[PDB]
C-alpha cells in the first residue's frame, strides 16, 4: 500500500483469501472489516504514527471508536483483488472521522463504503473528553481540509440515531465468550469480534437466503477477557433488524446495532 | 504465489497483518497455521483441483486432516515478510503428506516447519479408505518421486503417538462454541479453531513468559456447529510440555488431542 499523491489519503491492495470466504465464495462482513482495520493501520504508520499522536501519549489519551457503519455493494470472490482507500478527518471538538471506499481492481467500480466516527478518551481513567487545540495541530497536516465524505446524502444511514432493544427479542445467541483469536495486539477484544457477535443471533436461513447490505454499530463499552455476552435481535421490518449485545449477568450493555438485508 | 521451476512446489510471500499478531507484536500460530492453508489452497488451485482429485469426485471422497504438527523458531514481527514454501507427497495406500518450510524473506533463514497428514474419507457415510492406484495416478504427477521431509530426523517429534488424557485435568476451559467466522466455505469448523481451542486451558501466565515452540494435534472427529466443546490440559513435564484434549461437553466425546512444548522467554 502507499499514501496518493496528495498525501491525504491511502491505498492499498488485498487478496481474497480462502479462510476469509463464506458459502457463497466471497468474503464474509468480519473480513471486510478486518481489512479496513488493517488499512486504517498502515495509514497510520506511513504518516509517522508509533494512531497517538506526541500530544496524546503525554495526556495517557487514545482514539476509541464510537460508531462504525457499512454499506456492501459486492463482497469479492475468493481469489479476487479487492482496492481500498482510507481517509481521516477531523470534526472540531467532536472527535475524528475515519472513512473508506472498496473498489473491485479489475473492473474499477465501488463495491462498498464505511465510516467511522472516533472519540478521545483517557486509556486508564476510561473518560471520555473533547479534542483540544494541540492535538487537532498535530492530526489536520495529515486530513484533507475540505470535506470529503464517504456517505454525502443528507439524511442518509450512517447519522440514524438507534434505538434501545425491548424484552423480550425475538431471536438470541446466550453465552458468547472471547477467545485469544478475538484480542488485538493489547489484549483487548478486537472491534471485529462485537460485528460476528452481533450477526450471531440471526437466523441461519435469513443468513443463506439474504445478504448482508447495510450494518450500523454503536459501541458503548468494551467487553473484558474474562466477560461473557448474550446477542439479541428483533426484526423491525429487504429484511431490517435491531440487535443489542449485553453482558449475560448484570444485563450491561456494551453494543446496540441494525442491519439490512436483500433478498439473493 | 507460485510454483517453483520443476513445478513440484509452491511458494507464496505473506505481509504479517496488524490483526494477526499477539501481545508481542509477532503473529499467533492461528495466524500461522491459517497462511499454511492459504499456501496448501493456492498450491492445490495452480495444479488444476477445486484437492479433490476427478475419481475422488466420482467416489465422493474427500481428504480429511489426521494430524497437524508445527514448529516454530521465531515467529514473524508485525509487517514483516514470511515466505511459505509447501509440497505433498504419497504415503502409499495410508494416505498423503504435505509438508511446509516457513523463511524470513529478508534473511532468508527457516523461521518454521510444518507437516501434516490427510487420509480418504467418503464425504457422506464419513467411513475411512485406503488410496486406490487410480487416485494415486492422479496425483503422483504434482509430487517429487524421492523422498522430501519438512522433518527428516529418525526419532522426531511429529510421529510420536499421543495418550489420552486422564481425568481429572490440571487446566481446563469449558463451553466453548463455534461462531460463524470459525466455519469454512463449506460450513464446516476451520481446522485452525481446534488448535485456538486446545490452547484455551493453557494458563494466561505461561502465555505471558513463554513461547510456544512446538505443537502436535490429533484430529478424531469433527465439531459440529451445534456442538459444544471442553479444552483440557494437563502439564506433563527452561521448557514446559502439556498434554491436550477436546472433548464434546456433554458426553465426553473425543474430538481432538495433542501436545504443546513452550520454551521461557
Ligand atoms: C466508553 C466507550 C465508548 C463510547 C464512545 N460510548 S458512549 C458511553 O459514549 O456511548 C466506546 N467504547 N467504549 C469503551
Ligand atoms: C473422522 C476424522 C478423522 C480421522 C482420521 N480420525 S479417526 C476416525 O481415525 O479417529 C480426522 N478428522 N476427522 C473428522
Amino acid at each position: 500500500g502507499s499514501l496518493t499523491e496528495d498525501g491525504l489519503s491511502y491505498k492499498e491492495k488485498f487478496v481474497v483469501r480462502s479462510y476469509e470466504v463464506g458459502s457463497n465464495k466471497t468474503a464474509t462482513v468480519e473480513t471486510i472489516a478486518n481489512l479496513l482495520q488493517e488499512v486504517g493501520c498502515n495509514h497510520a504508520q506511513s504518516v509517522g504514527f508509533s494512531a497517538t499522536t506526541t500530544t496524546m501519549r503525554k495526556l495517557h489519551l487514545i482514539w476509541v471508536t464510537a460508531r462504525m457503519h457499512i454499506e456492501i455493494y459486492k463482497y469479492p470472490a475468493w481469489g479476487d483483488v479487492v482496492e481500498i482507500e482510507t481517509w481521516c478527518q477531523s470534526e472540531g471538538r467532536i472527535g475524528t472521522r475515519r472513512d473508506w471506499i472498496l473498489k473491485d481492481s479489475v473492473t474499477g467500480e465501488v463495491t462498498g463504503r464505511a465510516t467511522s466516527k472516533w472519540v478521545m478518551m483517557n486509556q486508564d481513567t476510561r473518560r471520555l473528553q473533547k479534542v483540544s487545540d494541540d492535538v487537532r495541530d498535530e492530526y489536520l497536516v495529515f486530513c484533507p481540509q475540505e470535506p470529503r465524505l464517504a456517505f454525502p446524502e443528507e439524511n442518509n444511514r450512517s447519522l440514524k440515531k438507534i434505538p434501545k432493544l425491548e424484552d423480550p427479542a425475538q431471536y438470541s445467541m446466550i453465552g458468547l465468550k472471547p477467545r485469544r483469536a478475538d484480542l488485538d495486539m493489547n489484549q483487548h477484544v478486537n472491534n471485529v469480534t462485537y460485528i460476528g457477535w452481533v450477526l450471531e443471533s440471526i437466523p441461519q436461513e435469513i443468513v443463506d437466503t439474504h445478504e448482508l447490505q447495510v450494518i450500523t454499530l454503536d459501541y458503548r463499552r468494551e467487553c473484558q477477557q474474562d466477560d461473557v455476552v448474550d446477542s439479541l435481535t428483533t426484526t423491525t421490518s429487504d429484511s431490517q433488524f435491531l440487535h443489542l449485545l449485553r453482558l449475560s449477568g448484570d444485563g450491561q450493555e456494551i453494543n446496540r446495532g441494525t442491519t439490512l438485508w436483500r433478498k439473493k
